[PDB]
């Protein structure tokens, strides 16, 4: 037998920063969770039980909280990039790094029209991801993501024309309700180096702005024939604002709401045009799924 | 040996409504979910397998989906009163019901700066719940709640003062972060019926926003000299800005942000006045409770 | 406004313990949660921002390890009423330690038919618990429960003769799934202090020992007639054997198998007698309550 | 803009199967959830809002149920192909199919000393897994797994010799508490097709046994060096066994439990050779993989 593949590192790392500006009084702060992987010349760990290829996943920790220390965390495609770098640059045998980030929401706080300068509230479990694979003489390949994105419309949505044969009891649409938790990810073109990562660094929260605007208008005004039709509208409006991306590519569930037959109880009508109360249904769900990218 | 108490119903119920204005496209929804527990004269169907004093937990779902159908599921106070107040008319052995209901956010999307329609979002997993119990020649006793909703502050929180002896390790502090999830109950007098209820209806919406706003607004503003003092002074407030509530109860976790200590590390300066990049601690927590009543 | 109630404490102690018989090289471990929320004299620290009276929940913390150093953790039972005795007699001001254990399983391994020494699997989610409420002048009050038993029976349940009016839609049917989530608590005869909790200990393994058994044997063994009755068999047994035991209350999840009709593809039979493929709803679910106590 | 990759399904279908044995009278209960995603010539439904490529999620969902009628749900690797094979085979524009089944553990309840014919209970939330690509063409690929293995063991498991540097505080250990929750995934030589997969469905239950028992095993009696090292004893053994498996993966995280320092207490001693009560940490966790093939 032998080694194929090997990575190994620290997951879950919970981090929190506070940038205070004395001048003003007012306070940012930044929370995250980070997973580091490393790869290289360490099939002898597993092999041998040659421990002295191994920087502890401890080590590892350590090293989250001290970058964190002498870096900006923000945006998290540059922290991420640091953050790699670091690995494959100190450790001779280390020759790839593999960091994935999330960032939660702390939002801060109007109080009587007035921003406050040092309250926060987390408004959704919406999350702003990315995942930075730095590679020795490679470079830096980064995807960045939304996700846990949750929207609905009422109206504006259609399902007909789909193939019918004897497997198919579903009835076709012309209006129903849409919902789904939206995760779309943009993939950057390769960069060489930090160096060029840094080179662009107002273009990486300018895009996440706009995936996100162009996701909710999108949905909010697509007169809808179907997920995988309004998706690709999304896609096609993202690649045409940022010449940097190189695909986009959305995970979409659609979270269905049935139409209650109530007319066995005294002929109430609660169908079709007359549909007002509807269950939603935990399970199953549609999984819908595209990439885009450039002709 | 004999039945000392016995309840039993649906749980789990989820509900959607639209409310659609013909007159302007605008349409609203509501999303829900509901559990209803039936008591009374019952006990036989649990010692002498007797199903005939038996309202199966089939149709209630079904009379939960009816009674949304038919009445106004807004507020949560007056529909959970209507359905309660069926079970106990409805079946002259029923002497009890008691209905739980959770309301999720769906918030209508602005797009370039309008209001949409008919498109919605998520915005955060905080719920305004309510509980009602409806009981046979007893009235409706309505307790409304708020849960879910998470803050921070990174300063202006201090704790010292406290008890020290053999088992105290912690430091006394003057500036540390505050964090916790909010569950903020307020028990309404009680009412003598669904006439009652319904004479007290704008109440509802108003009393939820205000015990929201006071919460958020104490705990942004409070110098805070412990959980348990700014919080009674949440719940002050509230008891004095409407008087048919009878008392309010917080529960509160103590979501700890821990400093790091870097120093180790070539001298890094992280604690204190120096603190910048702090571990936030999943468990154990701090939790906090108090009901404050009136004089 | 005055405080009407107060508690306050560590919530989310993990703990786990060791135990090590240097004779036979057998190790033992037990892994718990532990809860402890304190009353008594501490409505200034609400009011007057008073920390003075405060035994601060870092020091709650602390003492929980402590006292599992010193004392044995099993049964839990015994460990809580140490742990919430040790708080009301240690502080003159506070009256009242409430106490909640949740044993978490982990099972010695047998590696080819033999007992392993040091090796442990979490065979299930099953929940053995305790809440303990140490109330001073007023003894020990123990209540234990075992949770998250999930089980299935595939035939052998019943369900008819319930109330039909026009809210029903359900069948009558003589065969049906019939799953739960087991949820059991039996509340003991209040104990006057410490001196009697350790003199009743073997009681409280041999008693959880037989909650769980009656409850297996019960479901297995009943011809269903409906989850009341069934339940209602299994509480009468345990409060027969054991006279120590007050109350026994269960709560019951209804988890639903629903009969999928295929008859519309190509006559395909998979109902009544010939159902063979079910559809399990992860939601509504009936939910069943009952408290049996002695006549 | 150009569709680069698309796929489209039903997720999350829960599917409960029941045998009953007409001779004996014994039942047996099948239960899991099921996820089928297709790919082929779908591009237009994405570009053009043509519907008429699109098998409706809602046919898959009906398929999945009436394949389970049909067909033997056991062992998953051949039920999975079957589903697969469907689906290119009844579409001329689909081309690959692509499911994933969890498979829930109903365990036969011992109800005193003997199988009861027709009661079981969930014994842990382990699951066996598949993963099956039916591609037109290229045959059927499958990934066969277990996961939600969790195993502790409290001594026999050493860390030292790892490399220190600057970022460096871990001390080397010959003593500590390892526990994991288990992922092994092992990856079958390509089949041509579902006869070949029919040929060897005996293969499929014995090598998800020898995985288990492997596992546990090698857990259990290795004086483990690292975890590397003990997960490739574990994985070169399976592949030994199993001539027709081409790579085993596992991927196991590693939750520390951290020794409590109590000397501050009275000078109590708990750590090293004294310790006995320890802290579980939920977070953070290492990670550690490896794939390993054959020579
Ligand atoms: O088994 C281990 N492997 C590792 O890579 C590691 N890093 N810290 N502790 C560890 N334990
Ligand atoms: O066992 C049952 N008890 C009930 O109360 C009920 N209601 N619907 N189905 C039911 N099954
Ligand atoms: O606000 C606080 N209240 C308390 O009771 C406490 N105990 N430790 N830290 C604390 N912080
Ligand atoms: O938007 C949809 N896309 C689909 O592929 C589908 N299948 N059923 N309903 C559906 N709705
Ligand atoms: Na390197
Ligand atoms: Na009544
Ligand atoms: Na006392
Ligand atoms: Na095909
Ligand atoms: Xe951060
Ligand atoms: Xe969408
Ligand atoms: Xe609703
Ligand atoms: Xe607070
Ligand atoms: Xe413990
Ligand atoms: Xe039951
Ligand atoms: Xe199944
Ligand atoms: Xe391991």
């Amino acid at each position: 037998s032998a080694v194929k593949a090997a990575r190994y590192g620290k997951d879950n790392v919970r981090v929190y920063k506070v940038h205070k500006d004395e001048k003003t009084g007012v306070q940012t702060v930044y929370e995250m969770t980070v997973c580091v992987l490393l790869e290289g010349e360490i099939e002898t760990s597993y092999t041998k039980a040659d421990n002295s290829v191994i920087v502890a996943t401890d080590s590892i920790k350590n090293t989250i909280y001290i970058t964190a220390k002498q870096n900006p965390v923000t945006p998290p495609e540059l922290f991420g990039s640091i953050l790699g770098t670091h690995f494959i640059e100190k450790y001779n045998h280390i020759h790839a790094a593999h960091v994935n980030i999330v960032c939660h929401r702390w939002t801060r706080m109007d109080i009587d029209g007035k921003p406050h300068p040092h309250s926060f509230i987390r408004d959704s479990e919406e999350k702003r991801n990315v995942q930075v694979d730095v590679v020795e003489g490679k470079g830096i390949d980064i995807k960045s993501s939304l996700s846990g994105l949750t929207v609905l419309k009422s109206t504006n949505s259609q399902f007909w024309g789909f193939l019918r044969d004897e497997y198919t009891t579903l009835k076709e649409t012309w209006d129903r309700i849409l919902s789904t938790d939206v995760d779309a990810t943009w993939q950057w073109k390769n960069f060489s180096g930090l160096q060029e990562v840094r080179s662009h660094v107002p273009k990486f929260d300018a895009t996440w702005a706009t995936a996100r605007e162009v996701t909710l208008k999108t949905f909010a005004e697509d007169n809808s024939a179907s997920v995988q039709a309004t998706m690709y509208k999304m896609a096609e409006q993202i690649l045409a604002r940022q010449q940097l991306i190189e695909t986009v590519e959305y995970s979409l569930p659609n979270k269905h709401y049935f139409e209650i037959d109530l007319s066995w109880h005294k002929g109430l009508q609660n169908t079709g045009k007359n549909a007002e109360v509807f269950a939603p249904q935990s399970d199953p769900n549609g999984l819908i799924k595209c990439t885009v990218g450039r002709s």
